[PDB]
């Protein structure tokens, strides 16, 4: 048998109608279109609390290749994360309870060594293709590339990196694609735990003094959590990241188009081609 792992955040879903609607659109599209071979098996991980764990199990019954469903305890992962991720919530969430928002960053240390690869996914997504196809992007990784991640389709990182761009007028940090680095979106993340455990550079970029050094270089104080870490790391060492085509995560949020970036917005939001996964971020309907 061959294992394919997906991870999803499903916290505070109890008495949440907007969230449960999203998780219905997401999980229904995922499973209705997901097709695997008979020997191999799809593993669906969830980090949820006892309360939302019930909500998930109840939702999966309506929608059930074998597909094993694993539930991770929110508190257990948080408690495991905290000693590793304390020194970077003061830069990317600029107190203890909010350690679970940096899960992707330390996925290799939290997950068992038995798991070599995982795809962490948002629940405001809509799947337009078979999810087995996305796993094929792992093969397109360069050696020394640890994370598969789609680029950010809003000029958020213009505003976040403002002081660095103010000081470096020639920089590509915060610039639109294809010539510039717009930053990353955390909605669809291909985490190569095997590569993460083995990459010395990534092992060092997780350390406090390194984080401090790099945040200070970019004058970085963000609020986007794990997404902020990868994005900032992506500016220094872009080769750690395998940039997924925009069609694998087409964010639909247009907030910044109407709140300051009307002119440059398109250069970030643009994504030509047949969409494979939609991302209805900032509550944008699909
Ligand atoms: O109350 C919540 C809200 C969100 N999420 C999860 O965290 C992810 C990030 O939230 P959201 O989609 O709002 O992020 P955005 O893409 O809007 O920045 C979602 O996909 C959900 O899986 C959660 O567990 N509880
Ligand atoms: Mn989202």
């Amino acid at each position: 048998p061959v294992d394919y792992h997906l991870l999803m955040m499903f916290t505070k879903a109890e008495h949440n109608a907007p969230l449960q609607a999203k998780a219905r659109v997401a999980l229904s599209s995922l499973l209705r279109l997901a097709k695997f071979e008979a020997h191999e098996v799809l593993n669906l991980h969830f980090v949820s609390e006892e309360a939302s764990r019930e909500v998930a199990k109840a939702l999966l019954r309506e929608l059930l290749f074998k597909c094993k469903v694993i539930f991770h305890d929110v508190a257990v992962l948080t408690d495991k994360l905290f000693p590793v991720v304390e020194a970077m919530q003061k830069y990317f969430s600029a107190y203890y309870s909010d350690s679970i928002f940096f899960l992707s960053v330390a996925m290799h240390q939290i997950m068992p060594k038995e798991i070599p690869r995982i795809i962490q996914l948002d629940l405001d997504l809509k799947y337009k293709t078979n999810i087995r196809e996305l796993f094929e992007e792992f093969d397109n990784f360069l050696p020394g590339a640890v994370i598969g991640i789609a680029r950010e389709m809003q000029p958020v990182y213009r505003h976040t990196f403002w002081q660095f761009r103010h000081e470096n007028p020639k920089t590509r940090v915060g610039d639109p694609p294809p010539e510039g680095l717009p930053g990353f979106n955390s909605g669809v993340m291909l985490l190569n735990l095997e590569a993460m455990r083995q990459s010395p550079l990534y092992s060092h970029l997780l350390e406090p003094s390194w984080v401090q050094q790099l945040a200070d270089k970019y004058h970085f104080r963000g609020h986007l959590g794990d997404q902020d870490f990868f994005t900032m790391i992506g500016m220094e060492h872009p080769e750690l990241f395998h940039v997924l085509d925009c069609t694998w995560n087409r964010q639909l949020c247009t907030w910044w188009r109407d709140h300051g970036y009307s002119d440059v917005f398109q250069a970030y939001f643009r994504c030509e081609g047949h969409v494979k996964i939609y991302h209805g971020n900032c509550n944008t309907p699909i």
